[PDB]
């Protein structure tokens, strides 16, 4: 549950919000993640979305 607020601060300030989004794919929240990390071009984090 923590991670999720920690990533939805980190996109509140919106300058961290890659490190946002690898908190949203530890969350295993994963379709939060998957939009941001398509918007973002993080072909790193969307593998590790997918496989995650």
């Amino acid at each position: 549950e923590d991670m999720i607020e920690a990533a939805r601060y980190y996109e509140e300030k919106g300058v961290q919000m890659d490190r946002a989004v690898m908190l949203y794919h530890k969350a295993g929240h994963f379709s939060k993640a998957l939009e941001l990390a398509f918007a973002t071009q993080q072909f790193v984090a969307l593998q590790l979305i997918a496989e995650d």
